[PDB]
């Protein structure tokens, strides 16, 4: 009965993303450079602290970092509930970033260590990546209704209660009582970063995520400038991408092994490039549904095909320890999540938004054929 571990990782991934999207629309109203710093602090701190957790998991194990992630996330949720100042907001966001890094790295490492089968690893990481998608979709309406009806602190109090329940479950099953070092060495990061295949996988993930990371804040400004759409059109414009990410992840986590992980990644990169290229031609929302659906489905195909390939490469060419490589993958995600909005806005101000989308699409299409080198020798 190792499904209890999968349940814990899924719930943890769902709750940070639920808190991530709830805070986004609430703080700016009550609160250029400082706002951008507040937005990017979580990603920057997580990117900085990924390697330290990756190294620590080889020394003390997974349960102590996983339990620490719940304690930091509970503290951050309480501080978000009660604090009302800028410095406290920065501290809460930094703590949220640290907790998210711990949770993601430790959970992915434990999932890779427990489900040693190649196909089952992808099967379970499909559901694990599903939890992030569910949190992004469920969070905004939850936060909006609780803020409208009960009060400002009600969504954060409910999230704190859910985190407390998750921590009670973790204490019941994980039982982080002692410190247990791992058996073998860790294959230091300098040797892993010299592998061209790991670099190719990380670059594919980084570019695929940077596409949507730059697209998501830039599109609303263009929609107001060109189509003069109302408030709710901006909100419901990115719903197809959110649904498509969930559907594509849950399907391709199982479907990628039969077709081939390299082929799935190549097709995903081509599809996302074509969709981003076709986005600027839209004239209204009906012209924007299909491109957004395609972008989300393609990002779901790339992620669910490139996590188990990282695990497989580490198993094949180095020692079977996964904390460091999954810290590398989390760093690849945070690279897109950190400098995305600011650079995207700067480019969309220097040149046109369609030019930015064209550049992103061309870059993705040109990087697509590099995934051919990831195919297995036999
Ligand atoms: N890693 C998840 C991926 O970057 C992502 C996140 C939010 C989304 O709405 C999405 O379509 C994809």
């Amino acid at each position: 009965s190792r499904k209890l571990i999968l349940f814990i990782v899924f719930l943890a991934l769902l709750l940070d993303n639920m808190l991530l999207t709830v805070v986004v629309p609430i703080i700016p109203s009550y609160l250029n450079v400082q706002v951008g710093l507040l937005f990017a602090s979580k990603a920057t701190v997580q990117l900085i602290t990924n390697p330290f957790i990756g190294l620590l998991t080889n020394r003390i194990g997974y349960p102590i970092p996983i339990f620490a992630g719940f304690c930091i996330m509970f503290v951050s949720t309480i501080m978000f509930a009660f604090s009302s100042s800028y410095a406290f907001l920065l501290i809460a966001r930094s703590l949220q970033g640290i907790g998210s890094s711990c949770s993601s790295v430790a959970g992915m490492g434990m999932l890779a260590s427990v489900y040693t089968d190649d196909e089952e690893r992808g099967n379970v990481m499909g559901i694990a990546l599903g939890g992030l998608a569910m949190g992004v979709l469920v969070g905004p309406p939850f936060g909006s209704v609780l803020y409208e009806f009960v009060g400002k602190t009600a969504p954060f109090l409910v999230l704190a209660a859910l985190v407390l329940l998750d921590g009670a479950i973790q204490l019941f099953v994980l039982q982080p009582s002692r410190v247990q070092p791992e058996s073998q060495k860790g294959t230091p990061l300098t040797t892993l970063l010299k592998d061209p295949y790991i670099l190719i996988a990380a670059g594919s993930i980084c570019f695929a995520n940077m596409g949507i990371a730059m697209l998501e804040p830039a599109l609303p400004i263009w929609m107001m400038e060109t189509m003069c759409s109302r408030k709710w059109q901006l909100g419901v414009a990115f719903l197809p991408a959110s649904i498509s990410y969930l559907i594509g992840t849950n399907i391709f986590g199982i479907l990628a092994h039969k077709m081939g992980r390299w082929l799935c990644a190549l097709l995903g990169m081509i599809i996302v490039g074509v969709s981003i290229l076709c986005i600027p031609f839209a004239k209204n929302i009906y012209g924007l549904i299909a491109p957004n659906f395609g972008v989300g489905f393609a990002i779901g195909m790339v992620d669910s095909s490139m996590m188990p390939i990282m695990g497989y490469l580490v198993d094949l060419r180095h020692v079977s320890v996964y904390g460091s490589v999954y810290a590398i993958a989390d760093v690849a995600f945070c690279m897109g999540y950190a400098i995305g909005p600011s650079a995207g806005g700067a480019i969309a101000k220097a040149i046109g938004f369609p030019w930015l989308m064209t550049i992103i699409g061309i870059i993705d299409i040109l990087f697509a054929p590099l995934c051919f080198f990831l195919r297995s020798p036999p």
